[PDB]
């Protein structure tokens, strides 16, 4: 019926709805860190965040998205190995029923607890919308989370979590600044890939940061308690919301690092 991630309507039945999960630049992708090429000629990321205005944080029905007015350039990113400006719409992760399992990407066949995935369209498409249909419309930064330490920055995300518990619930979610959320080093690697839930347009340069960042066991485990389901719908945990690796192909992953 609808994709989800169950036995009857997971990733493996994709394909019947959107042809374009077996396509030739499907995401994610597992990173072999020992024949992704060095590339010297790639350019330092530059994000610029410190105009950032946050809206709303929304449950839709896969993901908790956290959305920023994107009708100027008030949050950007540039250089890398990008061309153009790109304005953040929205950030989500992606997480695990456990530990050992949760993030999109792959370091070494290394899974993450989670992946934290911020959505970029470029400027020069003038809307989302358009931006979606095109080879080089997004730019999603695709960053790792391990438990460990406690993320001060991302506790203000964890704690609105009750209000937004089922899908198609709302919260006003303004003054959140996207800052303490990034790894202290930018060192990425790159390629050209998809979305990770379907549609799965073939339309973004992905940017995978090497480092990762820390959060709590705590924090972690209030992601696993939103529900996929609608309010007065049998609980169904929201958890598991990833993508297995897709096969690399006539692809190749650069590193902006040696
Ligand atoms: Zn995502
Ligand atoms: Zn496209």
């Amino acid at each position: 019926h609808h994709w989800g991630y169950g036995k009857h309507n997971g990733p493996e039945h994709w394909h019947k709805d959107f042809p374009i999960a077996k396509g030739e630049r499907q995401s994610p992708v597992d990173i072999d860190t020992h024949t992704a090429k060095y590339d010297p000629s790639l350019k330092p990321l530059s994000v610029s965040y410190d105009q950032a205005t946050s809206l709303r944080i929304l449950n839709n029905g896969h993901a908790f998205n956290v959305e920023f007015d994107d009708s100027q350039d008030k949050a950007v990113l540039k250089g890398g190995p990008l061309d153009g400006t790109y304005r953040l719409i929205q950030f989500h992760f992606h997480w695990g029923s456990l530990d050992g399992q949760g993030s999109q990407h792959t370091v070494d066949k290394k899974k993450y607890a989670a992946e934290l995935h911020l959505v970029h369209w470029n400027t020069k498409y003038g809307d989302f919308g358009k931006a979606v249909q095109q080879p080089d419309g997004l730019a999603v930064l695709g960053i790792f989370l391990k438990v460990g330490s406690a993320k001060p920055g991302l506790q203000k995300v964890v704690d609105v979590l009750d209000s937004i518990k089922t899908k198609g619930k709302s919260a006003d979610f303004t003054n959140f600044d996207p800052r303490g959320l990034l790894p202290e080093s930018l060192d990425y690697w790159t390629y050209p890939g998809s979305l990770t839930t379907p549609p799965l347009l073939e339309c973004v340069t992905w940017i995978v940061l090497k480092e990762p960042i820390s959060v709590s066991s705590e924090q972690v485990l209030k992601f696993r308690k939103l529900n996929f389901n609608g309010e007065g719908e049998p609980e169904e945990l929201m958890v598991d919301n990833w993508r297995p690796a897709q096969p690399l192909k006539n692809r190749q992953i650069k590193a902006s690092f040696k």
